C-alpha cells in the first residue's frame, strides 16, 4: 500500500461476513475482536524480510518455517499439533513467460485464525480470492480462505485440461478430414509433455483433497468436507483426462507412424518398377540393331532369326518380377 | 402434452402397480394418496426453466442443484443425508448424429417417493421405461425407476460391445481367409476409440451398481440388492470384453505392420537380384564386340583370347552375391 | 432313453456308494429314499421344454431360473439363501467343429439333494462323470458331482495348455536348429489368441474355486474343502504356464522381426556394394577407348596421357565409399 | 548301501548334534532313542518301489501322498494338520545335460520328527546337505532339515543370478569399449529365456519363505523365524537383481535395433549420393562429343555454343538434390 | 590418530551436546560417564581385524555380526530385539572413480548408546557428519547420528537428480532449438541406466525411513519420528522425479527413432524421383538420332515420322509415376 512494503503482498483481515479490509505492513499491531474475522497474509517467498518475519512472528515452530521455506516440495498436506496445519498446492501457471505445466507452487500456513501463503511466481487464484473478497462475497474463515484457494486452482487446471482436449480434437479432426496429412509434430510433444507434467502434481493433490474432506473435524470444519470431496471428484475427472488425452496422442503417435512406413514401401514398390521395367529393357536394347526406323523401307532389322530369342528371355522375367512384385 | 411446456419431457406419476399417469406441466398440485406411487419428471437439462423450477421446487439442497446442474462430470453415486441420493449415469447415445461413445449423460436424484432425472442429448432407456410404464408392466417405486434406467443403460452397452465384437469377427475372419490383405484401417483406429471411451465411463459405473448393491438398507430395500449386483457382474463382464477387443485389435494392427514390413524387405530383395543381374551385364557388355550376331559368318568374336577372361569375373561376381543374397 | 425325450440329457439317480441308475423322461414322480442319494439332471440349454419345465418344477425363483438361463455370462459363483448355490463353469470345447478356447459354458444349480446342469454344446466331462458312476466310482452327494465336474473340467484345461507348451517347444527348437528359419506365423498367431481367451475365462473359475475353499460349511463340507484349495493351486499353475506361454511367444516375434530388418539392412548393403562398384565404373568406361583389346598390337590407347587421370578419381571415390561402407 | 536298494538314495538318521548314521534300506526296523534324533529319507521319485513305500508307510495320508506323486507342481507350503506340513521347491539344475533354469523340483514332507524328501532328477543340496551332515556339523532336527535344504538351494540360485549379472557386463563392457559391433545374440536370448524361467519359479519360494518365518509356532520353532526371514530377505534381493537384469537386456536389445536401423539409413544415404551423382552425369555424358580428348589439337568440341546448355540443367539438379540430401 | 590402526576409520565418542572427542583405537577401556554421550565407531568392512573385533566386542549377536558382514545386501531396517537395530543404507559414490549410481553401501548397528557403522568405499555423508561434530554442532545420541546419515545421504541423492533433471533439460533444449539433430548418445543411455540404478536402491530406503518414522518408541525418540517421515517424503519426491525423467528419456528415444525412420523416407523418396526421372529419359535416348545439334542445319532429325511416338510414351510414364509418388 502506501509506503514502501518489504514482502507482504497481500495483508487483508477478513471479516466473517465475506468482507475484511487490507492492514498493509502495519499489522503487528491489529487487536482482532471477537473471533469471526480470521486474518490472511500472502507472501512472497523470495524476498529475504518475508522470510525474516516468518521466522520469528505469529509463533511458528522452526521445524515449520524450515519446511515450506524449502526449495523443491512436492504436494501434501501436513498437521502439526492440535492446530497449524500445511497444505503445498500447485498453480496452473498462468505467468506472461510460458509453460502452463511447470506449475506455480502456493504453500499455506492454516490455523484457526491465521492463514499465511506463500509464493515466488505470481498465482491468477489469488487475484481471483481478493477481487472475490472486496467485492464483499468473499471467504470468512480460515478454511473457507483454504477451499477457495484450491476451488480456483482446480478451476483453472480444468480450464487447461479442456482446452488440451479441444487442442487435439482440432488435430484429429483436421488428419481424418485431410488424407496422407501428418499431424503436426511439436505440438503432439507439448501436448504429452503439458499431461505429463500435469499429472506429476495433480496426482497428490487428489489425496490433499481427500484427506481434507475425510474428517479433519476441528480445523476444517465438516461444512466443507462435501465440498473438499467434490474437489476430490473433480481431480479425479481431470485425471481421467489426462488419460484419456495421452491415449489419444499416442494413438496419432502410430498412425503416423504406420503412414510414413506404409507410403515408404509404396516409394519403394515404384522404384522397384521403375528399374525392373527399365533396367532389362535398356540392357536388351544394347545388342539391339539400327537404332533409326526402317533403314531398308519395309522391315528395319537384317538377319535377327539368329538373336532375336533375347527379347522373349528378358519380357518373360519382366513378367516373372512383375507378377512377383503384385504377389 | 396439450398446452406449451416449460422443460418437463416426461412427467408421470407412478401407480405401486407398475401402472401409472402423466401429468404434464400442471404438477406442483398433485396430492399424492397414501405411499404407494412415487412421482417422476423428466427435465431437459438445457431448458433455463427446468433449472428455474429446479432451483426452488421439492426443496433441494443449493448444493444438491448446483451438484446435478454441472457441466462436466463423471459417473458417480452420492449419498446426502437419510434421504435423496444422487446418481450419475451415461447412456449409449443412439442419436442421429453420431458417436455411440461419447455416452449420452443422465443424472438421477432418488428420494423415497420422487424420482428426478435430468439430460440434454434425449435418450433411449427412458422412452424404453415409459412404454413400459404405460404398458403397465413399468416400475412401482423410486429404486425401481432408477433399476428400470441402470438396467436399459446396461443392455444396451452390451449390445453395443457385442457389434464390436462381431465387427471385429468379421474383419478377422476377411483377413485370414484372404491373404495379404490389410485389415480396414480408419475402421479399426474407431473401434479401438471406441472401446477406450467406452472403458471410461463405464469403469465408475461398475462401481456405482457394486456401490447400490451392498447395503443401501433404507433408501433401495435389498429386494433390488441382487438385481443391483448382477448388473455390476454384467458391467465386469463387458469390461472383460472390452479389454479383449482392445487386444485383439492390437494384434491385427502388429500383424499388418509385420506384413508390410515382410512385403517391403520383400520388394527389396527383388529390386537388388534385378540391379544385380543387369547391373553387372550391362557393363561388361560395354566392352563387348559387335552387337550384330555372327559378323564373320561362323563366329561373331575375333581376337577376343585377349579380353575375354573379363566375362568370367563378373559372372563370379554375380554368382558370390546371388549366393550372397539368399544366406 | 426309451422314448422320445424332451430335454433332458442325463437323468441320473446318485445312490450315496458312487453308483445310481437312470431315470429318463419319468422323473416328476421318483421318491428318493433316505437322503443318502442325490438326483442329477442334465439338461439341454437350448430346447424349450427344457427351460419349461426349468420355470416351473423344482421350485428354482424366477430369479434364478432366469439367471442361468441367460446368453451371455462369466464364470462366477452364487449363493442364494441357506442352500442353492449357483456355479456358472467353462469348459475346454473338445467338439469337433474347432477352437479348443471359446470354451463350452456348463451352468450348475447345486442343492443339498438335488444338481441341474445346465448347456449348449456337449462337454466330456459330464461324459466322463457319467461313465464314471454307471462304472460303480462315480460321485455320491451333490458337493461331489460339482467337484467331480469341475476337477475333470481342469484335467482337460491342463491337458490343452501343456499341448500348447509342447507345440511351442517344437517351434522354437527347429527355430533355433536351423538358422534364417522365420517362426510358422499363423500358429504363433493360433496359439496366442489361444492363450489370451483361456485366460479370459481362467481368472474368474480360479477365483471360484477359492470361494468354494474357504468356508462354504454347510453346502459342501470341508471334507472338499482342501480339494477346492487344491483345484485353486491347479488353475494357478495353469495361468502362471499361460503368462509363460505369452512371453515366450513375444520373445520369438519380437525375434522373427530383428531377424528380417537385418536381412533388410544386409540385402540394402549388398545392392550398395553393387551400384558404388558398378555405377561409376560404368561411367568411366564411358569415354574409354576403343573397346576391342589391343588395336595398334602393343598398347591399346594412345594419346592418353591428357585424360588418363579420370580413372584414378573414381577408384579413389569407389575405396572411399568402400570404407564408408564398412563403417 | 551294501545289497541293492529299492528306492531310497539317502537314509540318514540325524544326531541331534548334527552329527548321524546312514541306515539303509533296513530301517523300518529303527527304534529311535529319546526324541533328539529326527530321521532323513530321500527318495527317488521315479523308482516305484519309492511309492510303493511311500503309499504305505510313515501313515501319510493318501491326499498327502497323491499331493507329492504329481507330474507338475509349482512351489507352494501346505500345512495338513496339527504337523506334516508339505514344502515344494525348486532346485537350480547344475546336472551335466544342461539348463540352470528349468530347475530340479524337490518335495519335501516334514514331521515334527521325520523329513521325506522326493526327487526326479540329483540336486547339488542334498549332497551338500548329506556332507556337511558325516562332517559332524549337520543339522539337528526335522526344521533344521528344510532350512539346511532352502538355504543350500538360495546360495545356489544367487550364485547362478550374479553370474548372469557379470556375463551382462561382460557383453555391455565389450559392446561399449569397442563401437559399431552387435552384442552377440543367441546370449541374450539365453540369458532373458533364463531369467524368465528363474523368476517363475523364484516368485512362489519367497512366498513360502514369508509363511515359513511368520507364525509357525509348533513345527518350526522360531529359532529359525528370522533366518526363514532372512531367506525372504535374499530372495526378494535376487527378484530384484533378475528384474534390473531383463531391463539391463531390453536396453542392449534397443540398442542394437537403433544401431542397425540408424546403419541401414547410412548406406541408403551413400546409395542414393553414388546414384543422383552418376545417373544424371552418365546421361548428360550420352549426347557429349567425341569420348577422347582433343581432336582438333586445341579445343575437342566444335559447335556446342547450340546444346552446351545442357551441362548447367543436371548441374544444377545435382547440387539441389545434394543440398537436398543434406537437409 | 598417532600410532597405526587397525581398521577403525573414526573413532568419535559424543558429548550429548554436539561436541565430542576422537578416541582412536585405545577405545575399549573408555569409561563413558552419565548415558548423555553415546560412542561412534567407523570401520572399514574389507580391514580383517575390523571383522575380529566386530565378532567378539561391544557383545553383538553373531547373527547380527554375519548379517552386517555380508557381500551383497539390500537396503532394509532391522529390528533384533529390545533394543539394537540394523539399517543397511546406500550412499551416492562419488568416489574419484566413477559411477554415482552402483552406491556405496553403509551398514549402521544403532544401539541405545553406541552406534557402529561399516563401510568398504568411502562416503561424503560420514566426513560430513564428522566435521559437523568436531565443529560443535553435530549429533548428540544415537538417533541423531543415525538420522544425520540418511540426511546427508539424502541431501547428496536429490542433488544428483537434480544435475540429471538439468542435463536433460539441456539436452531436450538444444535439440528443440535445432532442427535434424540427434540427442547424444551415449549419453541417454547413462542417464537411462544411472535413473534405473538409482531407484533399484532408493525404492527400499523411503521403506526403511516410513518404518523408522511410524512408531519406533524406544529406539528413536518420536523427537524424530517428524523428521523421517520428511526423509521419507523427499525420496519420495525423489522417485517421481526419477519416474518422470524416464519417461522423457523415453519421449527423446522415440523423437529421434521417427525422425531418423522419416529421414529414411525422404532420402528413398529423392532416390525414387533421381532414377525415375533419368531411368527412362536414358533409355529413350537409347534409339536418339545424332547426339550432336543441328546436323543438316535446320533440324537435327529426319524420318522422325515413324518412331517418334516414343517418347510421349515414356514422358506420360513418368508424370503417372511422379503423380504416384506424390500421392
Amino acid at each position: 500500500e502506501s509506503g514502501d512494503e518489504r514482502g507482504l503482498i497481500y495483508g487483508y483481515v477478513l471479516n466473517g461476513r465475506g468482507g475484511g479490509r487490507r492492514v498493509g505492513r502495519n499489522q503487528i499491531a491489529v487487536l482482532d475482536l471477537l473471533p469471526e474475522e480470521s486474518l490472511w497474509l500472502h507472501w512472497d517467498r523470495g524476498v529475504p524480510e518475508a522470510q525474516a518475519w516468518l521466522r520469528d512472528s505469529a509463533g511458528l515452530s522452526e521445524f515449520a518455517c524450515d519446511l515450506l521455506l524449502e526449495e523443491a516440495t512436492r504436494p501434501r498436506l501436513l498437521d502439526l499439533g492440535a492446530e497449524s496445519l500445511l497444505v503445498f498446492l500447485r498453480g496452473v501457471n498462468l505467468n506472461p513467460g510460458a509453460e502452463p505445466e511447470d506449475m506455480v507452487s502456493l504453500r499455506v500456513f492454516a490455523d484457526a485464525r491465521r492463514v499465511i501463503s506463500l509464493r515466488l511466481r505470481p498465482l491468477k487464484a489469488v487475484a481471483d480470492l481478493l477481487e472475490d473478497l472486496e467485492a464483499g462475497k468473499g471467504p470468512k474463515t480460515a478454511s473457507e480462505v483454504v477451499y477457495y484457494l484450491a476451488h480456483y486452482l482446480t478451476d483453472r487446471v480444468d480450464t487447461l485440461i479442456s482446452g488440451i482436449a479441444d487442442q487435439l480434437d482440432a488435430v484429429e479432426e483436421l488428419v481424418e478430414a485431410d488424407e496422407r496429412a501428418s499431424p503436426d509434430q511439436h505440438q503432439l510433444r507439448t501436448l504429452r509433455r503439458r499431461s505429463a507434467g500435469l499429472r506429476r502434481y495433480l496426482a497428490p493433490q487428489r489425496d490433499i483433497y481427500s484427506q481434507l474432506a475425510r474428517y479433519k473435524l476441528s480445523w476444517f470444519v465438516e461444512d466443507d468436507a462435501d465440498y473438499w470431496n467434490e474437489l476430490n471428484n473433480r481431480l479425479t475427472r481431470n485425471l481421467e483426462e489426462l488419460e484419456l488425452i495421452r491415449e489419444r496422442i499416442s494413438v496419432l503417435q502410430e498412425a503416423e507412424s504406420r503412414r510414413i512406413t506404409e507410403r515408404m514401401n509404396r516409394t519403394m514398390y515404384l522404384l522397384g518398377i521403375i528399374t525392373g521395367f527399365f533396367l532389362p529393357m535398356s540392357f536388351v536394347t544394347g545388342l539391339l540393331g539400327i537404332n533409326v526406323g526402317g533403314i531398308p523401307g519395309a522391315d528395319a532389322p537384317h538377319g535377327f532369326w539368329l538373336a532375336c530369342l533375347l527379347i522373349g528371355g528378358v519380357a518373360t522375367f519382366q513378367w516373372w518380377v512383375f507378377r512377383r512384385l503384385r504377389w
